[PDB]
């Protein structure tokens, strides 16, 4: 069963892979490639210091497990996990392959005009991975127009986690605020970030810096009331922001001009300053603008996983033969 390798240079380090990954190429670390097996294009990426130390390689082995648990058509999936290794003495470098998608929605919004009907296919898709990767107790923190892929017959994935500054336009705004804890709805702020663009071409929030940030979302959405003051995240902070300047709430349909009202309406439950108030992934699939596509019996969840390692105090070589373990049996998607 072992495949036979090649070693070879790229960029300050020796990558040493299977030959049905040929013509690899870098940009950093990761390098595309060609599957021969698949006749599919691939990213193929070497994890640096694995086991630097304690802490790295309890997190490498937190990482990888994650990682072989995503098992969703919206979402990136595992095409191959390997070692050069052929033993646990030698073992240090991992590889991860998955496959490299064609387009995202970056790139598509740039230059192809959606309509309505693009829109609700695009965002349910969106939506349906959200909810699963939720399902699995995960907050993405980073969903942008260049996180989301799309291959040839239209299908989305998303991409951008346990993985790898030219956006904040997307972050919500608890995460400005330096909130250090989190709800799930900060995913929901970015997505209805994301339909807003798709509907209108262009950025909702272009902000050039965090406190530009805010004002920009400031003025579309209304200053909130005293749940300033439930923010003993920094006296500082809250004091800033209660200095800032007041704005009115805009009623979204006089600033979305054209659109389906039910899409107005979504984005209205989407973006919403209290994380307590907006709309989750589930919900949001049964809004009626999804209509078309909505189906609650094929929006599926993600399955239990077990996480007991989280706790255990390992030395460095427990948590590296760990890790071993996991690599030597990953099992390849079908086809
Ligand atoms: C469903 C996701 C894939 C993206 C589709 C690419 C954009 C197609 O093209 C769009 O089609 C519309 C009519 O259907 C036209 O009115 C638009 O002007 C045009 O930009
Ligand atoms: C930009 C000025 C207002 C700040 C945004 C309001 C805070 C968002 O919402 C807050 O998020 C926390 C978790 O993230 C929750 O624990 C809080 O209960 C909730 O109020």
């Amino acid at each position: 069963e072992r495949p036979t390798f090649y070693r070879q240079e790229l960029n300050k380090t020796i990558w040493e892979v299977p030959e049905r990954y040929q013509n690899l190429s870098p940009v950093g670390s990761v390098c595309a490639a060609f599957d021969t097996k698949t006749g599919l294009r691939v990213a193929v990426k070497k994890l640096s210091r694995p086991f630097q130390s304690i802490i790295h390689a309890k997190r490498t082995y937190r990482e990888l497990r994650l990682l072989k648990h995503m098992k969703h058509e919206n979402v990136i999936g595992l095409l191959d996990v390997f070692t050069p290794a052929r033993s646990l003495e030698e073992f240090n470098d991992v590889y991860l392959v998955t496959h490299l998608m064609g387009a995202d929605l970056n790139n598509i919004v740039k230059c192809q005009k959606l309509t309505d009907d693009h829109v609700q296919f695009l965002i349910y898709q969106i939506l349906r991975g959200l909810k699963y990767i939720h399902s699995a107790d995960i907050i993405h923190r980073d969903l942008k127009p260049s996180n989301l892929a799309v291959n040839e017959d239209c299908e989305l994935k998303i991409l951008d986690f346990g993985l790898a500054v030219a956006t904040r336009w997307y972050r919500a705004p608890e995460i400005m605020l330096n909130w250090m804890h989190y709800n799930q709805t900060v995913d929901i702020w970015s997505v209805g970030c994301i339909m807003a663009e798709l509907l209108t071409g262009r950025t909702l929030f272009p902000g050039t810096d965090h406190i530009d940030q805010l004002k920009l979302i400031l003025r579309l959405v209304g200053t909130p009331g005293a749940e300033l003051l439930k923010k003993i995240s920094s006296e500082s902070a809250r004091n800033y922001i209660q200095s800032l300047t007041q704005m009115p709430k805009m009623n979204f349909a006089n600033v979305f001009i054209g659109a389906n009202p039910l899409a107005v309406d979504l984005l209205e439950k989407m973006l919403v300053l209290d994380s307590d108030k907006r709309i989750t992934a589930a919900q949001a699939l049964a809004h009626a603008y999804f209509a078309q596509y909505h189906d609650p019996d094929d929006e599926p969840v993600a399955d239990p996983r077990d996480q007991s390692f989280e706790s255990r105090d390992l030395l460095i070589d427990e948590w590296k033969s760990l890790t071993y373990d996991e690599v030597i049996s990953f099992v390849p998607p079908p086809l």
